[PDB]
Parts: C-alpha cells; sequence; structure tokens
C-alpha cells in the first residue's frame, strides 16, 4: 500500500480488530498508527507487545470531541471502530449506546472533516440489518449518521463509508474457543440448533474488508464481504476431526431466542446493491444471509479453520 | 376521570394528538393542561381557539432540559409526544432525530422523575417494530430508553410506559383527505396497491389508547390497541359510496418501496404479549399486523368513516 | 441580481418573509436557497408548494450551533430572521427569547464568520427602538450583538448589518385581514383609536429593504425603509370603499396600552442617520415615526392596498 | 432585624454596595454574610478590613452554576448585585453583558430556588426604565427574567423581587469626588449642563431600599425609593460653600449625549405603581424622574452632603 | 459488617481493588455491590466469574455526571477508585488526567451528596505526597477537592474522606510477578538498586485500609495504614528461597530516576497526624516513608509473601 | 523589538505584571496590547491611566473559550498570566483553581493554536517546583498542560513555553511595603525568621524574564532567571539604613509553616537544565533555591532596592 507514509487513526483500536490491523500494517511503509481509546492498561500492553515507534497511543474517547481533535490532527485515514457492542450492555444502558455509537460517530466525523482527514471507514455489524436489539438499533442509526454526513461533504474533502461484518471465527463471540476448550477438557460439545448458521469470516477477512472499502468505496457506501457459511453442527464435526477427538456432541434444541442465521444485507439493500466480485456495495440512497450462501462441507470447514492462527496454536499444543 | 384536579403536560402538544386530548379533556375536572413546545404561532392559535384558562402554554423544547424543568414543575402526568416524525427529515438529519427523539425523551424522563411526576406515557409508532428507516430506528431506540429507565425507577415514584399506533384516519398522512379532495375535484382516485392495508384508528382511538396505558399499564410496558383493518381499495370504494360519487378508480401498481401493511407487534413481541381484551401489552423484558386482523367489508368501513368528524364535515358540505 | 450562482440561507425561513424571498428569487440565477428551521411540517408544505430543486431544507435551530454549522457550510449570504417574536410569549419566557433572539444571533454570526459567509443581514423590528417589552428588549440587544461583532470582523471577510421594519400590511399582525373578514361577515369594523398610525409596508417592501441592505449597507449599519403611513380610520374607510361595502365603523376608544404609532428611528438615531434617498442608514457608533411621515389620503391608501396580493384575492372572490 | 441568625449571600458583594451592607449588618444578629465573586484580591482586602468570622468568602461567578450552588447551599436571603454595569464595556461586549446580567440572574434564581432560599432581591438600575444602551437593555431584560420566574414559583417557597436606584452620591460615577478633587486642587469645577439633575441617594439610602424590598415587596415587585433631586449647578455651589472655597465654576454647555435626568419609573410604570409612603412599588404585570421630584435648595443640598461619610472626611482633612 | 443490607458503589471497580472488595464482601449481608465503569468486556468477565445476583453493573464514567447519577441513586457508600493512574499516560494526556482524576472526583462527590449517600472514601496514592509527576500532581489535587468539599458538607449528610496506599505486592506494578517469572524461566533476576524500598501491602491490606476509613475516618481525613517495608534485594532473596531456586541475582545499579522509597506522609502531614494504633490519620486542615519503618528480615519477608494468594499459586504449580 | 507592528494579548493583564509590560512596551513599535480579563473597573482605570489608542480591552475569562476566541483573533503573541494565585483561595476552592489555572490554560492554548498565534508564554511560580499547596499543585499541573500541548504542535505553528519566578520585590506579597510602612509609622519591624530567604526580583526583572523566553525559549521549555537572594534580616537592615531610620527590629521566631526559601528548580530539573548565561532552561522531557545562590550584603541589597521605583518614591516622600 497505499498507506505509504500516511497516518491512520483507529478508534476502538485496543481490540481484536485494532490488533489485526497493527499486525498486518505495522511493518509497512505507513508513517504512524494511532490507537485512540480510554484504557491505559490495554494501550500499555499493546505498546509492550510491539515495541514499535510508529504505534502512537492517545487517551480520550469518542464522546469527548476535545480528546478526538487531539488524536485527529494531521491524520490521513480513520477506521472508526469504537462502540458499546454487547447486547445486554446496550439493552440496559441505551443512552450510553446512543452517546457512544451514534453521537460518538458524529464527533468522529466532524473532527475528521475539520482536520481534512481523507477517508473515514465506520465499522458496523450484521445486526444493523434487522435491528432488533438496542445494540443493533444504535448501529443502524450510526449508519444513517455517516450516510447523512456523506451527502453534505464532498468526497475529495473527506470520503465517509462503512462496512458490515458479523461473527469473526475464534473471536470473543465465536463458538470455536468454547468448542476447543471442551475438546481439551474431555467434555461434551453442547449445541442448541445444529443448523444455526454463521458466515465464515476470519480476522484477516474483516481487516481485508475495511481495506477494500478503504480502496474502493464511494462516499456513503456500505460495503460487505462475500463469504461462505457453515452450520454449527458441521463446524463441531470439523473441529473434532481436526483434533482427532471423539467427544460426545450433545444436541439440546434451540435456546428460545438465539440468532439462527446472520443477515448482512436486507431484501431492500440486496435489491439495491452492486455486486463487485468479492463484495456487495450498497450506495447511499431476496436478502443476503448465512443460510443462502455457499454452505461448506465438513472438509472445506476444516480448510478454513486451519487458516486460523488461534486454531493452529490449539492444534500444536494438544 | 381520574384527571380530576391534576396537571397534565403534553410535549408535542400543538399537534393533532394534543388537540384531541384537549377536546376530550378540557371541559373535565382536570386542573390544567400544559402545552409544551417551541412554536408560539400554533400555541397562540390554540389559545385563541379554546379561550380556556386551564390551557397553559410553555415555550421550550425537549432538547433543552432547562426549558423542560420549568414546564414540569408540579406536573402529575406527562403524555410525551414531541418528536421529529417524518421519514425524509429523519433520513436527512438523523442526528437531529437522535437529539429530539432519543435524547429529548431521556431529558423528559429525567425531568419528570426529578419533579416526582406520577406517570409518563411515551408515544411511539408502528414503525418502531421493524425499524427500517431513520425515523423508525430513532423511535425503537426511544422505546429502549424509557424501557431502560423504567427498570431503575420505582413505579410508585414515576411510572414510565409507552404506546404504539400507526396511521390515524383523516390525519396528515392519511389517504382519506386526498381521496375526498379528488371526489370534490371530479378527479380520479389513484391507488398504487389496492390490497395494501392499514389498521383503522381514528383520533379518538389513539387518545383512548394513551388513556388506557395511563390507567392500566405497568412501568416498562408497551401498549397497543386492537383494531380492525381495511385494504385501501375497500376504503376508496366506501368513500365513493358515502359521497354517492362515481369517480374513476385508477389502479396503478405498487410504488416500489411503499408500506404494504402496518406491524404493531413483532413475532417476538406478540409471542411475549398479554392479551388484555381490547389491547395487547408487551411487558419490559406470528406477528400482529394489518393483514392478519379482522379486515372490514366496504359496509363496515363506511360505518367507521362516519364516526369521523372530518368525514362528517366533508359529507355535509358536499 | 447579483444572487447569480450564490447560496443564500434564511433562518426563520418558513415564514411570511422566507416565503416572499422565495417567490421573488427562486426563479432567478441563484444556485440555492436553504431554509433553516425546526419545523418539518412547514418545510414539507413549502417543499410541496414550490417543487423546486434549488430549495434546500435544513433541520436545526439557532440555539444549536452544530445544526447551524451544517446549514452554513458553503453559504454566501444569510438573511437572519429566526426569532421568538410575539410579545406575550417573550414576556412569559424571556429566557427563551434571550436564548433564541440574542444568543441564537451570536451563534449565527459565529458560524457564518467561520464559514467565510460574505454577508449577514439580521432582521429587526421597530420595537427595538424604544424597547418597552421583552420581545423589543431582546431585539434591541440582538442589534447590539451584531453591531459589536461587526466591529471586530473585517468587512471583506463577513459584512454584518441589519434592518428594521414594523407592521407588514395583511400579514399575521395586520388589521387588514380582520377588517376584510368583518366586511365579508356583514359585521361592524371595530376601531379603538382611529388616528393610531402604522407605516405602510407590504411584504415586497420588506423583502426590498433586506435586499437594499444586502447591496448597500456597510458593516454595523442598521437600515430602514422610508415609507408613508396612514391612520387606521383612513384605512378602514379605504377598504369599505374598495369592497363597495357599507358596514358600520364602531369607534370604541383606546384600549389602554396599545401602540399608537410606529417608531423606526429614535431622536438619537435619526440625529445620526444618513438619508440615502429611499432609506435611512444608522452607522455603527426629532424621531422617525408613523405620525411624522407622509400620511396618506383615503385615495392613496386604496392605491397601496391594491398592490397587495392578499387584497386583490379577497376583492375578486367577493 | 430580622436577619437574626440567618445567612445572607451577596453576589457582586465586593463592591460599594456589598461593603455598605457589611458595615450596617456585620455587627448584628445575622449568622453569616457570604461574599460571592471571582476576585480573590478584593475578597482578601475585605477579609483583612473587617477581621470578622461571620464574613464568609466564596470564589465563583454567576455564569457558573456549579460555583453558585456551592455558595447558595443553606442560604436564607440573596441580594443579587453581580453585573457588568459600565456602558462602554456592555456596548463592546454585549454577549458578555447578556451572559452576566441576564443568564447570570437566571442561574442565581434557579440555584436559590433549588436551595429553598427564602428571598432574592435583584438590584437594577434607573437605566432599565428607558433602555437606550446595552447595559440598560441587559438590565431591563434581567427584570423580565426575575419577574417571569416570580410568576412560576410560589412566594412561600422563594420570593423574587428587585429594586432600582440610580447615581449614588460620592460613589464611582458620582460627580462629588471629581468636584472635591478640583476644590483641593485649586482648580475650576467644570459643568456641562448646570440644570442636569440626579436623584439624591446616598449609599445608606440604597442599602435601606434593598432592605425595604427585603421586608415588604411581594414576589414580582420592582421597588423604588422616593428621593429629592438637585441640579448639578446647585450641587457645585453647595460644595464650594461647605469647603468655604471660591474656585471658578466653568459652565461649558451640554456634552452632546449626556444623561440630562434620571428616570426611575416610566409613564407606564408610574401609572401602575402603588405609592407606599417612602417608596413606589410596581407589581408584576407622567413618569417619575429627577426633574419632577422635590428639587433641593443649595442649603438643603449642604445638609444631605453632610450626612455623607466621604464628604465629612474630605471636609476635616482640608 | 456493617455493610448489612446496604448498597456500595465502586467506581473503577473492574480493577484489582474492586475484585478484592467483591471477594471479601459478596458473600456478606450487603444488599448490592455496583460496579461502575466504561468497559463492558471486563464487567461481563466479572459477571461470569461470580454469577452473583448482588453484583450490579453500570455503564458510564466519572467525567459523565448523568451516567454517575444513575449509578448513585439509592447508594449508601461509595469507594471512589476510578482514575487515570499510569505515569506516562498522565504525563502525555494531563488534561485527560485532570478531567478524570480531579473533575471526575468532583462529579462523584456532587452526585453522592445529591443522592444522600452516607459516605465516600476516595482512594489516593503515595505519589500524592511529593507530587513530582502528572499522575501524582492530579492525585494531590484530587485530595484538595474532597478535603474542600468535606468542609462544606455536614458529616451526618455525606462523610467524605480518602486513603493512600502505594505498591500492592504481586499487583500490576509489583516486582514480585516479574521475579517469579524469571525463576520459572531459569533466568537471572535483575535489580537496579537492591536497597530501594517499598512498604509491604497486600491486596487484602489495601481493602482493610479502605474499610478502616469507612468505619473510623472523620470527614476530610486522609487515612494511611502502618506497614513494614523491605528492600528489593531482601525480597529477591526471600523469593529464591521460597521457590528453593538458585537463579543469579544481577545487580545493575540505579536506573537514573526510579523511585527509591515510598512516602506515605510528608514531614508536614506526619507532624499533623494522629497515630491511631495501626493507622495514621491526617485531619483536614520527620516524614513517614518505607526507609524509616520496620524493615523486614528475609525470613519475615517470606512469611508475608506466603499470605499472598498469587504467591501460593505460583509455589504449588512449580 | 521585535514586537514591531505585532499584537500581544495578555491574559491576567490588569495586574502588576500587565502594567509592567504596558509601561515598557506601550511606547514601542508594537501595534496593540490587548488586556483580557473580567474586571471592567480595573480595565477602565488602566484605560484612563495610559490614554493610549493601542491599549485594547477585552471582557471575558479563560474558563470561557468563546470570550477567549474573540480576544485571540489576529493575535501574534500571548503572555498567559490569568490565574487564581492565592494560597487560601485555591485551598478553599480548588475546583475553581482547576477550572482557572489548568482548564483555563488549555482553553488559552487551544484558542491561540486555532488562531495561528506565533507564541504563547505561560507564567508559572516557584511554588510549582515542590507543589505543597493547592495553588502550587494547580500550577505544576498547568505546566504539564502546556508542556504536553507543546509536544503535539509544531514550533513553527505555535511555540508554547513558560517561566517561573517567585516573590517580586515591593509587589503585593513582598515584605518591603510592610517594612516601609512600619518605618514611616515609627513602628517596630517584625521578623519571624531573619535568615528566611527570597530571590531578588523586581518587576522589570520578571518582565525581562518573559521577554527572554519570548525571544529564546524552545517549545516545551520552562525558563527561569538567575538572581541573587538576601535574608529578610539583611533586607530589614538595608531599608532602615536607606531611610536613615532607627526602628527596633523585633525578631519573633518562625511562624510554624512559613516558606523558608524559594525553590526555582528542583534537583531533578536542575540536573536536566541548560545554563544559558543569565537563565536556566528546562527542556520538555542539587536544587536551585534562594539559599544556594549569591546572597547579598546589606550594601548590595541597598543598591538593588534603589533600582525599585516603589522604593524611590517612598524615599523622597519621607
Ligand atoms: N450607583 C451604582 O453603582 C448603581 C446604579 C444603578 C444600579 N446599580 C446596580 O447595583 C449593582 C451594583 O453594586 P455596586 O455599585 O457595589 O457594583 P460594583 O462596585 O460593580 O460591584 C459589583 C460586583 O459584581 C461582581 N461581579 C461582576 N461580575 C460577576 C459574576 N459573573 N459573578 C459574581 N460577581 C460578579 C464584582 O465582583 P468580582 O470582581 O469580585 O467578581 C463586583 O464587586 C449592579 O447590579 C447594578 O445594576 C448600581
Ligand atoms: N497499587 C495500585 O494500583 C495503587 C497504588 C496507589 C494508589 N492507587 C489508587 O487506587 C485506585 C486503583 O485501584 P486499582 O489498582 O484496581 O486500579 P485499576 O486496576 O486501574 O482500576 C481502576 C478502574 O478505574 C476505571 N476507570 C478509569 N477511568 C474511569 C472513568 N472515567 N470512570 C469510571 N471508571 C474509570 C477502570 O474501569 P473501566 O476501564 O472499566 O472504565 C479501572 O478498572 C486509583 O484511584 C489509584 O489512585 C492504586
Amino acid at each position: 500500500m497505499g498507506f505509504d507514509d500516511k497516518i491512520l487513526l483507529i478508534t476502538g483500536g485496543t481490540g481484536s480488530f485494532g490488533n489485526a490491523v497493527m499486525k498486518r500494517f505495522l511493518d509497512s511503509n505507513i508513517k504512524e498508527i494511532r490507537i485512540f481509546s480510554r484504557d491505559e492498561k490495554k494501550q500499555d500492553d499493546i505498546r509492550k507487545k510491539y515495541n514499535n515507534s510508529k504505534l502512537k497511543f492517545y487517551i480520550g474517547d469518542v464522546r469527548d470531541s476535545q480528546s478526538v481533535e487531539t488524536a485527529m490532527r494531521d491524520v490521513d485515514y480513520v477506521f472508526h471502530a469504537a462502540a458499546l457492542k454487547q447486547v445486554p450492555s446496550c439493552e440496559f444502558f441505551p443512552v450510553e449506546a446512543v452517546k457512544t455509537n451514534i453521537i460518538g460517530t458524529e464527533n468522529v466525523l466532524q473532527s475528521a472533516i475539520h482536520q481534512n482527514v481523507k477517508k473515514v471507514i465506520c465499522l458496523s455489524t450484521d445486526e444493523a440489518a434487522y435491528p432488533i436489539n438496542a445494540m443493533g438499533i444504535s448501529k443502524a442509526m450510526m449508519e444513517k449518521v455517516f450516510v447523512a454526513k456523506s451527502r453534505n461533504i464532498r468526497s475529495e474533502q473527506t470520503l465517509i463509508c462503512g462496512t458490515r461484518y458479523g461473527n469473526v471465527m475464534a473471536s470473543r463471540g465465536s463458538v470455536i474457543p468454547l468448542f476447543i476448550d471442551k475438546i481439551k477438557a474431555g467434555e461434551p460439545l453442547t449445541i442448541t440448533d445444529p443448523d444455526m448458521t454463521r458466515f465464515l469470516m476470519s480476522l484477516e477477512d474483516a481487516v481485508e474488508l475495511v481495506v477494500h472499502a478503504f480502496k474502493h468505496a464511494e462516499t456513503g457506501d456500505i460495503m460487505v464481504q462475500k463469504a461462505p457459511s457453515s452450520t454449527v453442527g458441521d463446524l463441531a464435526t470439523a473441529l473434532l476431526e481436526l483434533f482427532e477427538a471423539d467427544n460426545a456432541i450433545e444436541i439440546i434444541g434451540t435456546r428460545h431466542g438465539e440468532k439462527k442465521a446472520e443477515t448482512l444485507l436486507t431484501r431492500e439493500e440486496y435489491a439495491q446493491c452492486e455486486d463487485m466480485g468479492d463484495y456487495f456495495r450498497v450506495p447511499a440512497d431476496y436478502e443476503y444471509n448465512s443460510d443462502n450462501t455457499h454452505i461448506l462441507t465438513v472438509e472445506e470447514i476444516k480448510e478454513k479453520l486451519l487458516t486460523l492462527e488461534y486454531v493452529r496454536n490449539e492444534l500444536n499444543d494438544y
């Protein structure tokens, strides 16, 4: 890239995501990666982990425009990932989700615009597509915020777009680390609905998606990566095989209310989108979900799993 | 009632709604009805229309807590109707919709709580059920706000609940005044989808719904009125007959994107609700919509229409 | 003009005034007219009335600088008309009048200055000349605000000036629509003081005044249009004659406290002003009022009245 | 009094006024006098001057509600004197005058109300009667603010009223210290208009006025003290005589724009007022001015002057 | 206790400290422990760790008074531990340290006072005693904030006090986990200054200190626990012995600038303090440091170390 | 200079300091000196004292960014002296000291940066070196604020540095005016500790120090002037001799807690500083104090004293 000599700021950068971005990009021609957040602890661990003079750490938060403006000054590109992203916590403190997810984004955009930042990519979730919960509601509203802003601001000034992705394999919310635990534990693997589906997205896929929008999105665009899926039963089988393990699979029936599949595009959006090859693009103005994609055989699932670092490390140590 | 000697504040009260509330209640035992809003013009017209010493008018807005606190002081009950409620305007200015619909409600609740207001009823829309647009998104988030607040505040202190209703017949967004215009004009009546459906709700029904929640809702409850529906074709036929008119009905096909039906309860909510007789109640935690209610014959539609003042006035004058 | 290819923003634009400005200018070489205000309803009616792609509508208010900044971006000229302008409403909510009329103007100026807007014209009232009521007090303070700002900011940067005018014939506060009603009603016309006087200003005159300041005012200037006046008795006579009507004039004596005349310039200001031909100009630092101007015969009053659209429409329909 | 065991807060208390209040009241049964302002220097001098454990000093300002709330906690009565009171400074920084004089008062009232303060007396000026300048405009608007608040708040809760007085003899703006200087200097005394008039008010009179409102005003009342006046020529003569001095009086003609007389009540207010004996009272809803009061002979002027401490000290030392 | 049926809020509760408090108190008669902070992740882990219905988690931060007020409502006692506590991060973002450590505390106090919270204990650091760095400076200023507030607020209302402690053994900043790592690693243990000293404080000691202030501090008090110390050389020897390990100790000389000892009380404070038995108390108005306490033999150090859970777990596993 | 045609703003300019700056610079080639503060009284006296069209006065305060921005517009250099500088007042209202000394400076820097001001010099105190009191604590934190800002902002943009000086001879806190009073009074001179020491700094020295930083400091630098000192006993002797007076010196012993000496540089800072000739410079990252400088004989003290205007005026008049 492309990032040659530029300065990238990542809000919410002390995450899984920020970390993936740093691995892939730190040793590039990029001039700096700034990590903007409130947690001095995590920032310190990350500092000590990379010992890199291009990692710059800024204390502040997206609800605090002052603290944003300091982080933003001289920045070329922003990946905007800060958010209150857990369902119960948005459901109990929706004002907090509003201040962080929605007003927080507004703050980021305004600050980037004022600093003449070239591009902002706002990360969103599959849960913004059929907003059912407070986290998802806040996220859908966040997308209306950047989409609205993008109309009023020339592209050549600041380009503003976003992405959606869902479950990341082996991340916090992934069932993979729970399954592998249970294998190592000599425990049964508990499935509720074995045909419940997720798109298959690793951490690198997600970073590749934001990079794609970074390169190719028009202002106002929502960008989504084409991805196969798999049932969770097929995934539990793929893992047992990988680990040459024989732990009882205990199928227990639907926990009444769980997400059956992941919707990345609604009927409405899919009807409007551009097929770009490996990505769909929804320009600023049946459904694309994990049940109606290419669903993977146990064997192909094994192949995907094996491109996962977290999975390779578990497999050696075992 | 029940409102005997009490003080009711209505935000967004310079509306259709506020006006209905005043007609029904002004000549009661209520001590005052305060009308809280920014528009001095409308407040003045309403003042001159009723010439009633119990109508008190307060200048301010829900984004301005100071101005709320003044209106709130000594208030018993609040019907919280202020909102930015039009689709394009929320879609172009979603921050504004956030500040008004979501933070604005937070302001109202906080102020009412501090003033020891007994009850707040937050009006919502059918569009909060499957939030697809920015107005609907803001509204669904508003409901998460009151529902969250209601958990943290004792009922005996302030009770906090809300209602949903959809299209009101012969109101601003109703197709009735457009149809009647076209009759009087000697014009065709243009239908896009003749089987598109709306619940049948007059203005008095809506006021009766808020009154019901006022009397019977628990804190955290969303309350919805059971109502028949009708197709728009059947409605265009009922009107032509009422007016003994013979204007060509021009059926033109779906305008690609229009709301086909009204959803008052989602699969999820309907699954959780209590049937109360004439109302469903969703307690703080397939679908109820206008296609799967009692749908009305042309003849029953005529009967409903005739309970409408706006319709009776048009019918005499013609 | 002159407005060729420029972008004009009008706060308080959903008014009588904004509407006059749009009629006169929409079909010109102007690139856009933006209408900035909180009321989505009115904005929507105006949208539907003109069906013009150059009318741009912005939701926000002058107390909210964020929402101003969005409206202001890339704007060439501002006519600043937003205000809380009714006497009782300023008298009961003077803080609200302060926030809107005075701080609101400060917000507008600051935002325009930051956006490099070329010119701001702040509309004021005859009531700022001898501020007796809260509305008038707020308005006089508003003029001190723009006048002060204009000293600190180079003209070539942003020019800042204002206008005063009083009663507009046939507008909301005009006695003309009440008189014409009474004619059509077969009712008496009630006068309190028949020699009470108003300057004679139509809506087009007012728009012409702002246009004049727009073209010719120096920064810090207050601009006022020279206008004849008439007693209200003479005006009631002119109307009866126009309508060839014979309704009893009931003269009832002064309502104790009413405005006897309109003061556009104080002794002090008139002593400082420049006579410009058709306008007086008060540069940033006996009286000019409706009793000591050219007062009109019944016959000349008829001629003025007839240049009024509102009057021409009433006269045909009758 | 009456102030027995109570706590009085004085904003703007580091003044002439605050000092007069402290002299008269410190050695009483009052429990504390709190002096609220931003200037640590003056507060320190006053501390060192009285060495009194009942003088409590609070740092903050009326624009800062936090800092007010701290000063207000447990307070019984407030004399609200903080203000930006000089003409050029309000004329150049009217926003500052607005924030201090008008919003600042709002802050004070709100804070006092919340703390259950029994009484607030807001000091105003003769210049609020025919507001011609920015200071006077801000002051008239301040009176609308307390008058409005007083309507909404029960008397038994917080009583809110104000006073007006004009020139205080021998204070900062008084011509007395300039005349006496000129006497001691062997210089001429320069008069512009010898018949220009001021009410005759000493510092003790002013404190007596606020005390009167404190005791007898209803909420919403403006209170004014009846006072004789004198021309300035008569005053220059009275002083020369007192000092048995023979300095040339140089009469130089009106400086074009100077205040000729002091208006304490407008035609409008005087028409509404209650004569209370030694005070007029304007209840919340020709003129009383220094030309139409009892005007004093040179001999009576000498008698008034001699009740002045500042005058007695000059007279001994000379 | 004592905490029987009460509600305790802990800001900064997702820490080492908050965790210690929960272990010791969760299984008591306490009615709730609320954990107030911005990090949903940590709050979620802690939720899953204790599975206790008395742990309540609140999202918000101390810079956000709204979010505090929600957490504070009905609270009996507060342990105020939220802070930006790392040296470089305060040194690079001192405004952030100010907003969090100083204004943040002000917010907490104000909110607790308004909610009638009985007691607030503000945790401070040894580094507030001779503030040399930005973190220490912010902390000393924090103590002036609570000490000032405590003067103005009756004890019986809200009692406000604080504590200081320094290094906690085996916590984040402790050298113990680095030494034990090096043992297990077969690595040398690197000492810079072997006679550099720390007070010996475990996590339980710290919790016992706050509990002590909770029970016995007067309002305005700073409370400090009496504790022995040890050199780091003696500590490295005690560990090697415990682990029956023989790793080379590499003494490397002072890193030029490191903290040689810990000062809990200055000359000034120690001169003012009350010796309470096991604690010193500094009432609201040579030095006590780790060099001039009871310094421990290698053998006594071993005994202290062994009362440490972190040390016992390492010792078994090895 | 150097100040030729430039515009200098002085916050806290109504002081001793601001006055010294005006004397030295008003009659230069400087284009304007703006004096920014809240006190209209002092600003008015200063206006009347110099009658200079280059003195511009701005009303506002450093806590109010709006009011700063107005003062800052087009400014070349800022000497930032506004502060709450007295010990008891910071000790009783530390929040106020925080808002003024620390956030206030942040405001100033931000505003200057945005206005492209070339240089800001922040005045600090010797008391920031071993912050023991709330005023000193606030001041040390202020230095961390400018030092942090200076790292993030290019020098060529805005240079940001500060100075420290201690007691100014014959200023408010100087013992000189108390001694001279006592001489003229025929009173004893009371000393507590005769060997207590202060650096010897006149008002001109201080202004020369800020000027030096103005010319030569790098961004982030703290600058301090090399100065001799004297004991207070030696100073009391020098004065008695100057005045050829024989008043009893009453030595009374240390008031337990008084400042024995002045520390301008800590061990730490002195270890880092650059000796510049007449100044030390601490670049952005045993002790220098009044006991270990060149201490002056009674005779040299007399010579210093005589370069003091305040001393020369007392000496003539006596
Ligand atoms: N003869 C007259 O002076 C006269 C005539 C007519 C009316 N009045 C009215 O009576 C009052 C004047 O009393 P005075 O003559 O003693 O006035 P003064 O000498 O100007 O004192 C007024 C005080 O206001 C304080 N102040 C200014 N802004 C403030 C803020 N934001 N917060 C807190 N304190 C503030 C100042 O204290 P710090 O600098 O310590 O903050 C000052 O000592 C004014 O309200 C005025 O309208 C006076
Ligand atoms: N040995 C020591 O650590 C030590 C030594 C001396 C003094 N102290 C004092 O004791 C306290 C430390 O306890 P600890 O060691 O457990 O600290 P910790 O591990 O840093 O935890 C402190 C907590 O503060 C929370 N926090 C930070 N900023 C916040 C804000 N604006 N609002 C709400 N919460 C916030 C964090 O929670 P979230 O990330 O979830 O918001 C964090 O878990 C500090 O106040 C410190 O001054 C500690």
